């Protein structure tokens, strides 16, 4: 595992991770965390769970990871770990209890559309059976269609129940609910995307897919 703290990366062992995790009730993983504001909120609000967040781009996490590693009085949080990793090559995590993928783009977005099940299966691998998941799709990936969504139509609560659920099941994800999130609900997630989306004139910008990992 490759921990990010400010501009520093430090590899550490699975054994060290296990000792850390063993002190908490459960683990939450944010995949593609970007600037890392969301997991910082999650860790702040959930002191009894260990929050792990990763991104392919280590530079994005510099500021917040440095703050999280500081003393408590300066915004430090003991239950928050930022890692440098892609969704294609996840860290050796096991038994994650809650998985978030918020506003993905690029190969992570292609992955969560499930035309191929490999990425979904790789993410399911780090989770225990019964883990909860939230995939929050940025619908602007279809406004207009970006290269990575190919010919996929923009998903809706109904259409997702139709063509996404079967794909998720093939990959071991039980898609239980699909619904639009109000802009205020998106804002509650505390991602950097709130700012980008503030100027949107669309009714909804995000579709939330939730369920459980069921291999
Ligand atoms: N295959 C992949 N593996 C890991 N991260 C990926 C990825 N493909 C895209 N990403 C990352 O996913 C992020 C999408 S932007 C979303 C950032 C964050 N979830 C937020 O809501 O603010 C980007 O930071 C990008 O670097």
């Amino acid at each position: 595992m490759r921990r990010v703290v400010g501009k520093r990366v430090q590899e550490f062992s699975d054994a060290e991770f296990e000792q850390l995790r063993s002190q908490y009730d459960d683990v939450v993983l944010d995949v593609g965390t970007g600037d890392g504001k969301h997991p910082y909120k999650v860790a702040r609000q959930n002191p009894s769970r260990l929050v792990v967040a990763l991104d392919a781009d280590k530079s994005r996490m510099e500021k917040i990871s440095a703050k999280a590693a500081a003393k408590p009085a300066k915004g430090g949080l003991p239950n928050l770990l930022y890692l440098w990793a892609t969704a294609e090559r996840l860290p050796p995590l096991s038994g994650v209890g809650e998985l978030h993928v918020l506003m993905p783009w690029g190969s992570l977005l292609r992955g969560v559309l499930g035309s191929s099940p490999e990425m979904l299966r790789g993410m399911a691998a780090v989770c225990r059976p019964g883990a909860s998941f939230l995939v929050a799709l940025n619908l602007h990936a279809w406004r207009p269609s970006v290269p990575e969504v190919g010919e996929h139509p923009e998903p809706t609560p109904d259409s997702a129940d139709e063509w996404l659920a079967p794909r998720y099941a093939e990959a071991g994800w039980k898609l239980a609910d699909c619904r639009y999130l109000e802009p205020e609900e998106v804002a509650g997630l505390e991602t950097s995307w709130t700012r980008r989306l503030h100027s949107s004139r669309d009714r909804f910008d995000v579709l939330a897919l939730t369920g459980t990992i069921s291999p």
